[PDB]
């Protein structure tokens, strides 16, 4: 595989949900670093869908080669962007952010 | 709920379509400026799905707490991305603006 | 139509995912260069839906009229955001590149 082509792939994309560094900052997306070898949905401090959380098979060149090819389909239900925040403790902070800042 | 943390939240998940500030600009979303205490669908400007311009409630934690957990649930129909320009002459002027540009 | 409030409306919009300048490159969406007077999915570079791709429609002022009120219902299955990389050799590059990007 020619990764010079990969990056620009990713970039135009990709980028504008994900992040591939170590340490890299979550987005719409999870980050991606230490992502092969592993079972999906298990980025630390993301919240995924039940679906990507469960989907249970590990990320490799094969597996990434047929969800890349139609996420949906792979994983049926889940989600690229907004669907909502499941932990009470966030959307608690969230909204306290909201009637605060929303309250100039 | 925590204020601050709140903030990394919205910053993370809400910026890139909403603005909270008095004034803000509408974007994907609508200014969120006075949300608490206002009637879904009521911020000025910025054009609804018929479902949220109709859901009927009033934000606040309550609602908000419901909402947030899952959007298209608490108002089915909501469209979260590009769905359409409903205003037969903002399509207009859109198009005249095509128009000029991808020709030039 | 109103070419001034046209480019007003595309850039709160259209622009985060189209570019419409000759040359102008493509993101979410493909750039819009030469759109009218061309039949859809013709622009080079740019991997269409199938739909897309096949509407078979020439863009005009007629046809976008209709298009941009409800994309969906004009070109059923057409996607606005990520919905998967047809072609096996990006795949191969991306895997390629995310391999070797996200073990840092
Ligand atoms: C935002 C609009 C995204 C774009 C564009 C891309 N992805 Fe994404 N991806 C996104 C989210 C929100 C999720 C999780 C959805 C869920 O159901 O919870 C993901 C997830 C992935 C994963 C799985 C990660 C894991 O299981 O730990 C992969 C491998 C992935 N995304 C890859 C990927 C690539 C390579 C993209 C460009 C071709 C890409 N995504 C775009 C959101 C978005
Ligand atoms: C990203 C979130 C987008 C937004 C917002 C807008 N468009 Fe878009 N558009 C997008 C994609 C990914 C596609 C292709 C979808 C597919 O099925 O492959 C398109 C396509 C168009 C087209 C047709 C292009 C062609 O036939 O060659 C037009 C005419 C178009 N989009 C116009 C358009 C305008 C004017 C928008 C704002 C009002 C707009 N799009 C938003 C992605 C996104
Ligand atoms: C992207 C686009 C987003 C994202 C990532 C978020 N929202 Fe928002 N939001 C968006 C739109 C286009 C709409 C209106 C949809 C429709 O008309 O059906 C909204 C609306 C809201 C609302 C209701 C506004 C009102 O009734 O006046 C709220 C309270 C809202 N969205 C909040 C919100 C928050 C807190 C987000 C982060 C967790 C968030 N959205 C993300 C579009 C988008």
């Amino acid at each position: 595989g020619d990764v010079e082509k990969g990056k620009k792939i990713f970039v135009q994309k990709c980028a504008q949900c994900h992040t591939v560094e170590k340490g890299g900052k979550h987005k719409t997306g999870p980050n991606l670093h230490g992502l092969f070898g592993r079972k999906t949905g298990q980025a630390p401090g993301f919240t995924y869908t039940d679906a990507n959380k469960n989907k249970g098979i590990t990320w490799k060149e094969e597996t990434l080669m047929e969800y890349l090819e139609n996420p949906k389909k792979y994983i049926p239900g889940t989600k690229m962007i907004f669907a909502g925040i499941k932990k009470k403790t966030e959307r608690e902070d969230l909204i306290a952010y909201l009637k605060k800042a929303t309250n100039e």
